[PDB]
């Protein structure tokens, strides 16, 4: 209820330090690979069809598609062990912190999604390659149309202009929303979610100091994610089904297996 501000201060350390364990591919590391001048640092950029058979690390837009469906995998993996390191995440009902999960790993990958973006297009990989925003924008429906949203969204989120460190503690208070549905104990989680909105709110004080009601405005997008988000797994899901099931393609199959 009543954290004293060394106590937030912590709290928000303890948070940055885990954030930096969990997820070798920072913001800050990100936009330095955006702005490298060598060819060392380059990222091999993905512009049209040519461009992308020369980077090696529909059988493009769904190559594509499932190549950022495997990444989500290993973003949730990264996202679960940042989650055991918030204090008392653990000490919750173990279904609990599966539902926290489960309603949050896809509002926290729109948010770090847009920490590899920008008005462009998008860090790839582990910063190894950049696509950008008009290729994936073409690409044949009803692909192009799922994948340009997240950009339309960077771009606003990465006008509040956050650092890791504002983002270590943003990703935390998503996580404990205590009105996720199915929740058992959701007392316990509010009172977690309290103190890193202190801290959060601390936070975005020191840094940004001229930055006006930055905490406010950081709240109002999160509730903006979730509206986005329910959208986006609701299509994600029609795409799985319709473009990605090949039991329900027979007559590709048969193409496939006549002509490779
Ligand atoms: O970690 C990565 O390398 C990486 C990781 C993700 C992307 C990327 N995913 N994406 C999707 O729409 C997406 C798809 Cl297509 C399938 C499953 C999940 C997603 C999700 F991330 F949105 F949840 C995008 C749209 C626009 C731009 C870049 C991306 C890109 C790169």
């Amino acid at each position: 209820s009543h954290m004293e501000s060394a106590d937030l201060r912590a709290l928000a350390k303890h948070l940055y330090d885990s954030y930096i364990k969990s997820f070798p591919l920072t913001k800050a590391k990100a936009r330095a690979i955006l702005t490298g001048k060598t060819t060392d640092k380059s990222p091999f950029v993905i512009y049209d069809m040519n461009s992308l058979m020369m980077g090696e690390d529909k059988e493009v837009a769904i190559r594509i598609f499932q190549g950022c469906q495997f990444r989500s995998v290993e973003a949730v993996q990264e996202i679960t062990e940042y989650a055991k390191s918030i204090p008392g995440f653990v000490n919750l009902d173990l279904n609990d912190q599966v539902t926290l999960l489960k309603y949050g790993v896809h509002e926290i990958i729109y948010t770090m999604l847009a920490s590899l973006m920008n008005k462009d297009g998008v860090l790839i990989s582990e910063g190894q390659g950049f696509m950008t925003r008009e290729f994936l924008k073409s690409l044949r429906k009803p692909f192009g149309d799922f994948m340009e949203p997240k950009f339309e969204f960077a771009v606003k989120f990465n006008a509040l202009e956050l650092d890791d460190s504002d983002l270590a503690i943003f990703i935390a208070v998503i996580i404990l929303s205590g009105d996720r549905p199915g929740l058992l104990n959701v007392k316990p989680i509010e009172d977690i979610q309290d103190n890193l909105l202190q801290a959060l709110e601390l936070q975005l004080k020191l840094n940004h100091p001229e930055s006006s009601q930055l905490f406010a405005k950081l709240l109002q997008k999160m509730t903006d994610l979730r509206q986005i988000v329910t959208e986006h797994v609701q299509l994600l899901q029609v795409i799985k089904k319709t473009e990605t099931d090949m039991s329900l393609h027979p007559l590709l199959q048969e193409i496939y297996k006549d002509l490779y």
